[PDB]
């Protein structure tokens, strides 16, 4: 019993962090195999930072302006060549604590931990969803940079974010492990707008089914509603469209509870209009969408 | 910038983790040196469990029926004891992922990180408070027991809690690393119930602290309360009582924001009796008590203009 925002173990993430140092910048690294990946304005100083010409800053780097540290020992780079947004360094020794890794893209609602580092140095871990707008509410002081985002699969660390800036508006931007970025940013310090934040629809319906399993349900109605019905209200509250695809996706939680997903969607659409009136569900009084539904089964099997 | 609750990067406690194995019972033992510590209820039977006799029930017990896995690889047991709920199992190895460790007993209100672990797995880490009634609101699941609680001292894991059990409502009790229970909960089989929560006060004023760094302030008011004042509105919303050394905890947040303590309290004192009427604090509609204000200096960092 319980329901808790949970992170994965971040120790397979830790034997990969490194100190990555160039002039003046300095930021985090992720060390696998014997390559260091980093955000690329690790080059730029607090002076390039508005506008920087990434390809031609390169240039007058060289294998011994970067200073890569892991922890006491202080590796040598052999290499350095720049992909999108990610400055990938070849060094001399191939990490011993390297796991089984794969880089992967997170699609917007979908949920990641991220091992918050300072100066190399892993600080704390928390589980982070990719909001629609392609954001992420999280905690990131000067220092930060190069920290990543990952899920893991029993024995396989699928990295899928690199944090590279701030946003103004209090939110955070990042790339992937390709360096792509997320949404319309780009690693420069400008006015960026993050846009619009929908609250993901399939992420609360696996919310409610998770208060079901725990004992409380004072929340569950009579009422049923069809896919194009429950859709108008959902384009009312700043809510995504439910597809016939995210049905299939609640097939578990629907099985394991008995509750029809077309059903669920009733008890979803009473509480918008109405209201709680001072009630909780789960030990909150706000709708939870930071829970996909793949999270909910694996703590509730 | 951004303000989330928080765990510990739990890496030095994964490489403590092992599955202890007695006849059919399988739960989570913690690797610290030559020394294997796990809950002791692992000896019994859901038929001991009813009234269980350790003593003679361990007298029973040998290191060949304890089966102490680090993942795939087997650690023979070379001895066996009992300090209070904790069975130590004595192992022909010390495992050399072993730590910088020390056992605390934290007081409720605290904070500490948890490695949910199962069959010996880690599974996932979140940040738990001590409730003031000694129970802990998680997220457990049978294969638990023994999964531990911790905070980390810069370069010293300090471990605080053993997981034992969970109750009626949901809630999880368990000891700390010298066996001694937390709270007047015991390992048997019988009716048990956590009893009277309250809102922990000193945490629900850092949090606040907290909002106001990372610019929520629509809460704040020019009215300024006593100590006395206060604790008398704490007793009916059911709070803790707010003490001078829990107010001189709250200095350097108050020296930081320019916000003086009993300025805080009086605020408070407005939202438990008008309420946030839907406007959220840090995208909250509840007052949190989790975050004790040594966890919001850590988060939020902070200058003193002195």
């Amino acid at each position: 019993s319980g329901f808790r925002k949970m992170a994965f173990p971040s120790g397979k993430v830790e034997g990969c962090m490194v100190q990555v140092t160039c002039g003046t910048t300095t930021l985090n690294g992720l060390w696998l195999d014997d390559v260091v990946y980093c955000p690329r304005h690790v080059i730029c100083t607090s002076e390039d930072m508005f506008n920087p010409n990434y390809e031609d800053l390169l240039i007058r780097k060289s294998n011994h302006n970067f200073l890569v540290q892991a922890g006491n020992v202080q590796l040598r780079v052999i290499g350095h060549s720049m992909q999108n947004c990610v400055l990938k360094l070849k060094v001399d020794t191939a990490n011993p604590k390297t796991p089984k890794y794969k880089f992967v893209r997170i699609q917007p609602g979908q949920t990641f931990s991220v091992l918050a580092c300072y100066n190399g140095s892993p600080s704390g871990v928390y589980q982070c969803a990719m909001r629609p707008n392609f954001t992420i509410k999280g905690s990131f002081l000067n220092g930060s940079c190069g920290s990543v985002g990952f899920n893991i699969d029993y024995d396989c660390v699928s990295f899928c974010y690199m944090h590279h800036m701030e946003l103004p508006t209090g939110v955070h931007a990042g790339t992937d492990l390709e360096g792509n970025f997320y949404g319309p940013f780009v690693d420069r310090q400008t006015a960026q707008a993050a846009g619009t934040d929908t609250t993901i629809t399939v992420n609360v319906l696996a919310w409610l089914y998770a208060a079901v399993i725990n004992g409380d349900r004072w929340f569950l109605n009579r009422f049923t509603t069809t896919l194009n019905d429950f859709n108008l209200v959902a384009m009312k509250y700043n809510y995504e469209p439910l597809t016939q695809d995210h049905v299939d996706i609640l097939g578990p939680l629907s099985a394991q509870t008995g509750i029809a997903v077309l059903d669920m969607c009733a008890s979803l659409k009473e509480l918008l209009q109405n209201g709680m009136n001072g009630r909780t569900i789960l030990g909150s009084a706000l709708l939870e969408d930071e829970f996909t539904p793949f999270d909910v089964v694996r703590q509730c099997s």
